[PDB]
């Protein structure tokens, strides 16, 4: 087909994606991988996940727009914590591009915020999800204190990810910091590129913790290898489970196995997407406008290298079959501050609109 702005698109149905794209970086994003670009991930993945197959179809429609359709409810749930900025964020694209479902619009601007992270892959996305569903039920979303075990059959039950599948979806979190976990601190990073989609959070997790970025007596946190932070620039969190799925002998070996394989990691986290976006659905009733989907930012090319201050003395491995990379440190005596801001700075305030959520 060919699209009003000359765009030769494969179906006429993926049209409207375009001004879409356009919208959502204009006014959110601002084609950069910072906070609102984040948060719009993360609801990707709470819109998503929450289905259940033992449980049946009354227990949630998985990628469904229902964050949106009943925002209310589910932003409410405490495992939803800090989702009503991204829901208030993207409901005024909702009424505006009205022929596009509260679904479709979700994991689109997924797909349109990662692309903007150097190093991330471009997402298959597929249109034609329903606009009407039914508000989720408390319970399924998955939580920092959750034990491994827990977070597996979670998973599972969602839409039969295997292991390998869910270490993948965590690639997310080199670009991701944290707000509700601790509330005397805000925006702590996972790892010290929170703003690049490589394989630093694999390694970093892996180093021996020595600190807290605030408080040290928070649910679901545990020791940070990159504590010091000093003003806007907050030093790194840990999560419990993270740490978990890196030293359990059913996660291990996958979780070394990202340490410096950047191509591999990305590819591992574009297939492990494509079965999350259409939980709830047949992918044979979609249409596939994955062309419309923007290309995504380079990277450098770099390896993966220990932050200052640390070095393979501090490593914590756990997986007995796979060698460790060689890896260099980058110079310095003392740990560097993690930036606030993508551009360096500490003043960068992304749009937040007001909502029902
Ligand atoms: C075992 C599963 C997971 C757990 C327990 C978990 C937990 C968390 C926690 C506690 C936060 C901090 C939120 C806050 O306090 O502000 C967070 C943030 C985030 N997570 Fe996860 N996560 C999981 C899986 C995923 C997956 C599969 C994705 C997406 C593909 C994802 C994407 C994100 C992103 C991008 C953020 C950052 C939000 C921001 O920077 O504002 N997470 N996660
Ligand atoms: C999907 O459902 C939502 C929720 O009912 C619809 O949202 C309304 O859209 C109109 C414009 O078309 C706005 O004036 C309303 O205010 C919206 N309602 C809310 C609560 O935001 C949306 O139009 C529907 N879209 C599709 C493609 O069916
Ligand atoms: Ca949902
Ligand atoms: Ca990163």
């Amino acid at each position: 087909a060919v699209c009003p702005d000359g765009t030769r698109v494969s179906h006429a149905a993926c049209c409207a994606f375009i001004p879409l794209a356009q919208d959502l970086q204009e006014t959110i994003f601002q084609n950069e991988c910072g906070e609102d670009a984040h948060e719009v991930i993360r609801l990707t993945f709470h819109d998503a996940i929450a289905i259940s197959r033992s449980q049946g179809p009354k227990a949630g429609g998985g990628a469904d727009g229902s964050m949106l359709l009943f925002p209310t409810v589910e932003p409410n749930f405490s495992a939803n914590n800090g989702i009503d900025d991204s829901v208030n964020n993207l409901i005024p694209f909702m009424q505006k591009h009205n022929t596009i479902s509260a679904a479709d619009l979700v994991q689109f601007a997924g797909a349109v915020a990662l692309s903007n992270c150097p190093g991330a892959p471009r997402l298959e996305f597929l249109a034609g999800r329903p606009n009407k569903t039914i508000a989720a039920v408390d319970g399924l979303i998955p939580e920092p204190q959750d034990s491994v075990t827990k977070i597996l059959q979670r998973f599972e039950d969602a839409g039969g990810f295997t292991p390998f599948e869910v270490v993948s979806l965590l690639a997310s979190h080199s670009v991701a910091r944290a707000n509700k976990v601790d509330q005397t601190i805000d925006a702590a990073p996972f790892d010290s590129t929170p703003f690049t989609f490589d394989t630093q959070v694999f390694l970093e997790v892996l180093l021996k913790g020595v600190g807290f970025p605030g408080s040290a007596n928070n649910t679901g946190e545990v020791a940070s290898p990159l504590p010091l932070g000093s003003g806007s620039d907050t030093g790194e969190m840990r999560l419990q489970s993270d740490f978990a799925l890196a030293h359990d002998p059913r996660t291990a070996c996958i979780w070394q196995g990202f340490v410096n394989e950047q191509a591999f990691m990305a590819a591992s986290f574009r297939a492990a997407m494509s079965k999350l976006a259409v939980l709830g659905h047949n992918r044979n009733s979609l249409i596939d406008c994955s062309d419309v989907v923007p290309v995504p930012k380079p990277a450098t090319g770099q390896p993966a290298m220990f932050p200052a201050s640390t070095g393979p003395q501090d490593l914590e491995l756990s997986c007995p079959s796979e060698r460790f990379p060689t890896l260099t440190t980058q110079p310095g005596a003392s740990q560097s501050l993690i930036a606030h801001c993508p551009d360096g700075s500490m003043s960068c305030p992304g749009v937040q609109f007001n909502g029902p959520a």
